[PDB]
DNA sequence: ACGACAGATAATTTGTCACTGTACACTACGCCTTTTGTGGAGATGTCTAATATCTACGTTTTAACAGTGGCCTTATTAAATGACTTCTCAACCTTCAC
């Protein structure tokens, strides 16, 4: 909702639209669930989905730096997620529907 | 009889795929307590050499004067002066002169 982004809206020509309730966001809410499950849960510093599920070893053996976590996340997107099938088309990857 | 040949047959697991329950909805390493060894003043206590003071130690110097020691010749006679001492301090009578 910032001024700065609205300045970008004017300068690049997109219109900012607000989400009504969180569910309408699901196209971006859900990929956090997808990416948590398929990536972060496998990495040493995993922290669980909630305080009530927080695994106590997370701060005992956190071992990545962000110059590695970037590479992990970028590889996951570009070599897998881009080529993954779009869940309700089936005909083509996520990349080819773009 | 039982059980013993090769093969039937009711399981057992392997693999498909329509279905659904769920998280994504950002929202723990952070709030609070206690101990604790290290550290900064800052009042207070510690305790000396030393440069005197502060008389005395007594020790020199003076002059005053006291005592020792040397020298100093001694006689006679005269004079002047001053003194001392001693002695003395009669009295009636006779005779011849105017």
């Amino acid at each position: 909702r910032s001024n700065h982004l609205s300045q970008i809206g004017a300068q690049l020509g997109f219109v900012c639209h607000l989400r009504d309730r969180p569910s309408e966001g699901g196209v971006v809410e859900r990929p956090f669930k997808t990416l948590n499950d398929q990536l972060f849960s496998t990495l040493p510093g995993y922290t669980g989905s909630n305080v009530q599920e927080r695994p106590e070893d997370a701060e005992k053996d956190a071992r990545l730096t962000l110059r590695e976590l970037e590479q992990l996340l970028v590889r996951y997107i570009v070599d897998r997620y881009n080529q993954s099938i779009d869940a309700r088309m089936g005909d083509q990857t996520r990349f080819e529907r773009w």
